[PDB]
């Protein structure tokens, strides 16, 4: 299996672009990182800011995750994300997604040794 880690790092990061700048960027990482394979992935956030800035946010504001756990870090800082999230009309294997791109801050769970995040609880 894939650790928790390097989930985290396939289905959320992107640090090869600045943002978002076509509608179909959603369609097509949501393909490409695998996450439409066996069903469509309904939500997805892809982050775009060096690997390092994002596994820094485990040493930033600690707060309390959604589900009441307090591993949750919430990055000083905004960032450049994009949201993907699949339309009314979308259904597997075609799957279809809405883009927004926007910036906010992350909250993510960290774990381990190097504490690092493994899942991506949400954006502010
Ligand atoms: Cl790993
Ligand atoms: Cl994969």
């Amino acid at each position: 299996k894939e650790t928790a880690a390097a989930k985290f790092e396939r289905q959320a990061m992107d640090s090869s672009t600045s943002a978002a700048s076509s509608s179909n960027y959603c369609n097509q990482m949501m393909k490409s990182r695998n996450l439409t394979k066996d069903r469509c992935k309904p939500v997805n956030t892809f982050v775009h800011e060096s690997l390092a800035d994002v596994q820094a946010v485990c040493s930033q504001k600690n707060v309390a995750c959604k589900n009441g756990q307090t591993n949750c870090y919430q990055s000083y800082s905004t960032m450049s994300i994009t949201d993907c999230r699949e339309t009314g009309s979308s259904k597997y294997p075609n799957c279809a997604y809405k883009t927004t791109q926007a910036n906010k801050h992350i909250i993510v769970a960290c774990e381990g040794n190097p504490y690092v995040p493994v899942h991506f609880d949400a954006s502010v």
